[PDB]
């Protein structure tokens, strides 16, 4: 499923992630983007072996089991593919055990590269939330 900008606003609002651990809305909006393009099928490789999942591209190295990921941890305790889901329940789960685990949003290098210190409220200008 691929998402509208306020469509995903709407739904990680709702799964409470707006000003969870302090960083607003727009962040993980921002966050979304640039890790899968709003669509919750998004896959991508890295560069040690293991793959992104979802909207907010959780890695197998440390959060979710894929099976082929050698020397990884499942500390979110699910299979990747649940985060494949047009359901982003398990994503939003996931996502606040990882912000919450010392780095803050700083686990995400995209939001680190392309979204820290812009007005990321831009993301949900014009969203009804
Ligand atoms: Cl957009
Ligand atoms: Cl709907
Ligand atoms: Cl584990
Ligand atoms: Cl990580
Ligand atoms: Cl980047």
């Amino acid at each position: 499923k691929v998402f509208g900008r306020c469509e995903l606003a709407a739904a990680m609002k709702r799964h409470g992630l707006d000003n969870y651990r302090g960083y607003s809305l727009g962040n993980w909006v921002c966050a979304a983007k640039f890790e899968s393009n709003f669509n919750t099928q998004a896959t991508n490789r890295n560069t040690d072996g293991s793959t992104d999942y979802g909207i907010l591209q959780i890695n197998s190295r440390w959060w979710c089991n894929d099976g082929r990921t050698p020397g990884s941890r499942n500390l979110c305790n699910i299979p990747c593919s649940a985060l494949l889901s047009s359901d982003i329940t398990a994503s939003v789960n996931c996502a606040k055990k990882i912000v919450s685990d010392g780095n803050g949003m700083n686990a995400w290098v995209a939001w680190r590269n392309r979204c820290k210190g812009t007005d990321v409220q831009a993301w949900i200008r014009g969203c009804r939330l």
